[PDB]
């Protein structure tokens, strides 16, 4: 067709429907020929003819043949280019709304090659309103067609904030989630999971996916033979997990996640640990269920297997911290960590080479574990107290002289809080007192952070129940600062201050105790206007 093209070009522009039809069929025929193919994708007059005819024609075959030709052109650079700098993209997008399937299929696949290989096609498709049309097409039922379409969505949305916003506005989340729990065609499930994965990192799309049943839908494929599918579902679940605190019907997913903690795939275990951590954060129902399916045992094993792999231990420890507090079975979980040999490894994580993030989380877990008396002796025998006191001393110095994702004040508060609890035990108290912590705790009474003052006064209160410790607390100069804390806006701080102050004066003359009481009463009884100062 070296020089037979120009004739057809004119034939396509004809005004007789039967005439264009014949030309259209021929041009299509030639597109199948890698010889005459170039002859077409090299004549801008011809390419434009195909484009225009496809758009402005009422003949089924003509539409199918021109669309098909462009599709054959999209296999080569010049083809893509020729289609691009010819207004093909806007043209093909309009065709996405065609009532005839073959045209629909030719348009979407051609657009697909354009998005993947033609520079600047993404923006063009976006501007032409392709996204809006592709999302609406998610109601079709041909799984091979849904695969290419959803894949087009993934290509457009990847790293493109605005595309994601458009997909959300078009109901993209609900349609993608419907696909995940409706079809079994592995390739469609995988391409869709990839779109959901890309959207899941967006604060705007996250709530919509969750509300649409995304968490549960993705849970259904965690035990699927397809590895790549299970993984994308995991990465996606992890991204959505901090926004799924209000979901119900989560039992199956949680059950599966626990089981997945026993996988030999670091990526699967790491995600299962992260998802479980987020899903149990402030959700008693999820904490309850995770515990019922042996969540504690599984988590302890994971922490044991991970060794110094902090990308695994940190999330696992965080889940353990959540499962050991604020729910009906928290006490059972606190005991379970011990019964499954978790204390030795948990305490071990306080020592190097752990980093502040893991140490912070570990300290929090230890503080919950200490709520259970049966853990006092075991934690003590693992060297918990000296280690916690050493981290506190260290974190405190760095504070009074000046890290890696965490404020040292957080460590000071965490360690002091853990010790406050551990000090309930007669033996831990003497060790804590024996490590010369009193002067440190007294210094913390001057902290500007209300929570630190609370745990500081609190541990001093525990220590003060023993006469000798109470005398030592007075000797270290705790009276002045505690007297000031009596006026604290935090009643917890104020009550602890009153307890230590009165502990220190238990042996003074009745005259002195009476005066002190006047001060405690004047200070702890809030009257008149609060903010009066």
């Amino acid at each position: 067709a070296t020089r037979a093209i120009p004739e057809l070009t004119k034939l396509l522009n004809d005004e007789d429907q039967v005439v264009v039809n014949k030309a259209a069929v021929m041009v299509h025929q030639l597109s199948k020929k890698e010889a005459s193919r170039h002859a077409i994708m090299r004549s801008p007059q011809m390419v434009s003819a195909i484009v225009r005819t496809m758009q402005n024609t009422n003949d089924v075959e003509t539409a199918r043949c021109t669309a098909g030709t462009l599709h054959n052109l999209s296999h080569h650079r010049e083809g893509l280019l020729a289609i691009f700098k010819s207004g093909g993209i806007p043209a093909l997008v309009k065709m996405l709304g065609s009532p005839v399937d073959s045209v629909l299929f030719y348009a979407i696949t051609t657009l697909h090659n354009l998005l993947l290989h033609q520079e600047g096609a993404k923006m063009a498709v976006r501007l032409a309103g392709g996204l809006q049309k592709m999302v609406a097409l998610l109601n079709k039922t041909n799984v091979k067609f849904l695969a290419i379409t959803t894949d087009c969505l993934q290509i457009l949305a990847y790293g493109n904030q605005e595309s994601k916003l458009i997909i959300l506005a078009s109901g993209g989340p609900q349609a993608l989630v419907n696909i995940m729990r409706t079809y079994t065609y592995e390739k469609l499930l995988w391409t869709t999971s990839r779109v959901l994965k890309v959207l899941s990192v967006c604060s705007s799309n996250k709530p919509a996916i969750v509300e649409a049943g995304g968490m549960q839908a993705l849970g259904l494929h965690l035990t699927d033979p397809s590895q790549r599918l299970v993984q994308n579902c995991l990465w996606t679940l992890r991204n959505l997990s901090d926004a799924a605190t209000k979901q119900e019907g989560m039992e199956g997913l949680l059950g599966t996640l626990v089981q997945l903690l026993g996988s030999d795939d670091i990526n699967v275990v790491t995600c299962a640990a992260g998802i479980l951590s987020n899903l149990t954060c402030n959700n008693y129902k999820n904490k309850m269920m995770v515990c019922q399916v042996g969540g504690i045992e599984a988590l302890v094993r994971t922490v044991l297997r991970a060794g110094d792999r902090e990308d695994i231990t940190e999330p696992a420890i965080c889940a353990l911290r959540h499962l050991t507090s604020r729910h009906q079975e928290a006490e059972m979980a606190q005991n379970a960590v011990r019964l499954h040999y978790g204390l030795p490894v948990v305490v071990k994580l306080l020592h190097p080479p752990s980093h502040w993030p893991l140490i912070k989380a570990t300290v929090g877990l230890i503080r919950n574990l200490a709520l259970c008396p049966a853990n006092h002796a075991p934690l003590r025998e693992q060297g918990a107290i000296p280690r916690l006191v050493q981290l506190l001393v260290r974190a405190h110095q760095d504070t009074q002289r000046r890290v890696e994702g965490v404020r040292m004040e957080e460590i000071v508060e965490g360690c002091t809080g853990a010790l406050h609890i551990l000090a309930r035990d007669v033996h831990n108290r003497i060790v804590i007192r024996g490590l010369n912590t009193i002067p440190l705790f007294v210094q913390l009474l001057y902290s500007p952070i209300e929570n630190i003052q609370r745990v500081a006064a609190g541990v001093l209160c525990e220590l003060a129940q023993d006469k000798e410790a109470a005398e030592a607390i007075e000797a270290e100069g705790a009276t002045a600062p505690l007297t000031e804390l009596l006026h604290s806006r935090n009643e917890g701080v104020a009550t602890y201050a009153a307890a230590v102050l009165f502990r220190m004066s238990e042996d003074k003359p009745q005259d002195y105790k009476k005066r002190l009481s006047v001060e405690l009463t004047s200070s702890l009884f809030r009257t008149e206007p609060m903010a009066w100062n």
